[PDB]
């Protein structure tokens, strides 16, 4: 089966959330996009990155070095569009803002208007975590501005019910 998304709660009629590993869900759904939450350099050192590549035996490490050598580093706010590897078709790499790094909190709007591209996502909820974005605010941004289906995977079960609940209001 295509896109076999389970147990996720619809937000909006676009917008769906689950608490999970976004790896677990890849594996399991095989999903046509997984959106990995990339830096500009596509080195995936850590956190969501690190574990989609640890889970493709670093071949999406080797893919992206060969993406940067003939294309050069992404913008904050940009994408692009490599192989899904065991996870997906396609790997679609967003660079959300580091508002930890200083980055500017405005490209958030831009970096999901990417998702645009395609009409099923996986995907996790951009620059929170570690890139130091307000989640509640992450998930408001992607309400608003993705308009093909996506399926947010986010692998804690206390943020997960602060963002349903923060939704609801
Ligand atoms: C908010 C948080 C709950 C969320 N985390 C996640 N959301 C969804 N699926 C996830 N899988 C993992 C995971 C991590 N590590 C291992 N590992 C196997 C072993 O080698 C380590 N497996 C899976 C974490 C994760 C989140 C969302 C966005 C961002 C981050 C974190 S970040 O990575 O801190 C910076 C980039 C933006």
């Amino acid at each position: 089966e295509v896109n076999s998304f389970s147990g996720y709660l619809k937000l909006t009629d676009n917008v769906y959330i689950k608490n999970a590993d976004i790896v677990e869900e890849a594996k399991k759904v095989k999903p046509t996009v997984v959106v990995n939450a990339a830096n500009v350099y596509l080195k995936h050192g850590g956190g969501v990155a690190g574990a989609l590549n640890k889970a493709t035996n670093n071949a999406m490490q080797v893919e992206s070095d060969d993406y940067i050598a003939t294309n050069g580093p992404l913008k904050v706010g940009g994408s692009c569009v490599l192989s899904g590897h065991n996870l997906a078709k396609h790997c679609l790499h967003v660079v959300g803002p580091n508002v930890n790094k200083g980055e500017d909190i405005q490209l958030l709007k831009s970096a999901y208007e990417n998702f645009n591209q395609h009409e099923v996502l996986l995907a996790p909820l951009l620059s929170a975590g570690i890139f130091g974005a307000d989640p509640i605010h992450s998930l408001r941004v992607c309400v608003d501005t993705v308009r093909t289906n996506v399926y947010l995977a986010v692998f804690d079960k206390n943020l997960y019910d602060k963002l349903v609940s923060s939704f609801l209001e």
